[PDB]
């Protein structure tokens, strides 16, 4: 359904935020 | 539908937050 | 509808958060 | 309606988070 | 209603996050 | 009701995020 | 119910974010 | 159900944000 699919897109966007925060960790380590 | 479309706009906004966090990572790497 | 319009306002507010995080990146670059 | 109004209060709170992040940017620029 | 009241509590909690981020800005300024 | 109670638990968790951000502010002030 | 249980899992995940932010505060204090 | 499953994916994504924040803490401790 389109609502569950839109919530899945929100989950994917939150995973992109997590990946960006991992990139911040890597930048701090350097 | 307008509700699923509004949730998709929330997902797009969350992706923009991820992009901004990546810009923070790049600024720290410099 | 008023609910979809309120979700659109939440998306706009999340975009403002993304813009503020971009401003943080610019501040770190300086 | 009370639900749409409550979602609008969530949007206003998210905008306050954006303003606070801008204050962080300004503190880093100083 | 109890659902709108619970969303209002979420908005108040997001405002507390904004205030804490303002406290971070003040800490960086010092 | 169980849904309003679950939303209240989300608000409490968001308040814990605010408290944690205040601990970050205090760590920067030291 | 499965929806209230899923919202409870979201609250638990937000508490994990708060704990991680407390870990950041501890790292800054050191 | 697909909606509860989508909310569980949002919780998992929020947990990934917590893990990423822990990686930030570890980078600061180094």
């Amino acid at each position: 359904g389109e609502i569950a699919q839109a919530y899945k897109e929100i989950a994917k966007a939150l995973k992109e935020i997590a990946w960006a925060l991992k990139e911040i960790a890597q930048a701090l380590k350097g």
